[PDB]
């Protein structure tokens, strides 16, 4: 998974696109610092990153380690993050939406399945291709600690807010995933009318949660129940991501596909 | 303060200076091998090398056993360089990190000298700002030295230009630090120490941790591993206490913490 600078023909911070020789279209994040001794552990995790490799995960292709120059390079997504596709122009259908959903279960499940804690799940880190399928990423690097050189909380389990030693867990990432499914219906981020971040948060942790009446589109009573069940302030309410496949997979294709 | 020029020295190769931009090893032709953070590289601005010189003096005039000083400046046409001895070991968490651990009596010590160089430089009307891990240069002899590598103390030369920060500057830029800014500082470092590592690694979200740590939240006491003194945590934990006024000086954490160290830790 080692690259060169020279590997490349041609060209959350400062990315570019970048044209490799011979594996196609990349994009590149690069660090530029004095240099390393350090590198050896930079690599073990990046090898771990890309070691995860699911239809719905994104795949971290490389990274550059030279002296001064530290990138990490990852494949190309044409369309954006979730968000961006939502408030486009054209309407996202709901049987679009219903399997953008089934396919953030299926990456959730295999990074859970891994021992992988997602812990920032958002819609800016679901990343859309040409054919509006997904994949799962990690653009503000909490899963690549070492990496890590260098409104933000609507979708954060409150047992987080305002607890930053508290370890997370899976049941985090559900909390995280039942406010995105509430975002894909609405088509905007949840909470516009707070007073403050610190009231806000406040009010989140004593049981406040997106207003379900915000949604003005045409939202399954199923979703509305599911959505419901993955933010519970208690953890071990919430299901799992097994749990929440096994129920919507038939649901998906029975009524939504 | 000697007057440098950039042909004083022979050759030089880039360091990491632990957040604070390129600096570089350079070796000068007859003192040997010294650290060089080029400040300025422009159009010639003669007007101010007056001010940069007497700046350069003026702090040098802190002389303490645990403060860094300059070595010299350069002050040429279109190039300002600054110019201090090399710290072998690095700074503060670059040791904290290595593979050979630090002993029980080299950490008292190094607290100690952290205690003195911070009462010296509160005495003189100092307020650093910015104590950190990445501020703390070590010698070969495990003898630290406090630094100024962000120059928040260098007024001319900034302008020619959250771990550790204490909650009431958190989300405030208009924050105007005090002593007792440092003196929480100073408790976070006392954390690192003992934990090896920076606090705070399960955060998430910037916002995150600054609301948390404004709510009260502080680095993971029980997340220490190795034997830590129960004076040294009841040390920290006065240190960083919400209300500023609740803090100790530096001279009443040395009154503590120096006879501790002799009887315990030494
Ligand atoms: C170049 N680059 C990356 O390699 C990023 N890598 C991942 O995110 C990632 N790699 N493996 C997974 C799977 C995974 C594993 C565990 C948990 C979750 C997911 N994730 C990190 O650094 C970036 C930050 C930002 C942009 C960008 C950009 C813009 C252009 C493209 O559209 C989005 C905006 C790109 C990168
Ligand atoms: C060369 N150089 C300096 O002269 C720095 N000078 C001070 O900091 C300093 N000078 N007088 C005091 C006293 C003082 C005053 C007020 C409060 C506290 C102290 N302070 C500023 O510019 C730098 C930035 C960064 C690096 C570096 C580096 C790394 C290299 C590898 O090893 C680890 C360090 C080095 C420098």
């Amino acid at each position: 998974i080692k690259m060169k600078s020279s590997d490349f023909l041609e060209s959350f911070g400062k990315v570019s696109l970048a044209f490799h020789r011979t594996q196609g279209l990349m994009i590149m994040k690069t660090v530029y610092k004095g240099p390393n001794c350090h590198n050896e552990a930079l690599l073990e995790e990046a090898k771990m990153m890309n070691r995860l490799r699911h239809s719905r995960v994104v795949k971290l292709l490389g990274v550059i380690i030279e002296e001064g120059k530290y990138s990490l390079v990852m494949e190309y997504m044409e369309k954006g993050n979730l968000m961006h596709v939502l408030k486009a122009e054209m309407s996202t259908p709901l049987s679009v939406k219903g399997r953008i959903i089934l396919e953030i279960i299926e990456g959730m499940a295999y990074l859970h399945g891994k021992g992988v804690i997602h812990k920032d799940l958002k819609p800016e880190n679901i990343l859309v291709d040409n054919d509006f399928h997904i994949k799962i990423a990690d653009l503000g690097l909490a899963s690549f600690k070492m990496w890590s050189l260098n409104g933000t909380l609507y979708y954060m389990a409150p047992e987080h807010l305002n607890d930053v030693n508290a370890k997370p867990t899976e049941k985090s990432d559900v909390y995280s995933f039942a406010v995105v499914l509430w975002a894909i219906f609405a088509n905007k981020e949840p909470y516009e009318n707070a007073i403050a971040e610190q009231q806000l948060i406040m009010a989140i942790k004593s049981g406040n949660r997106p207003d379900v009446d915000d949604i003005t589109e045409y939202c399954p009573r199923e979703i509305i129940s599911l959505m419901k069940l993955c933010w519970e302030a208690n953890p071990e309410a919430r299901p799992t991501f097994p749990g929440i496949e096994e129920k919507f997979r038939p649901f998906y294709l029975s009524q939504l596909e």
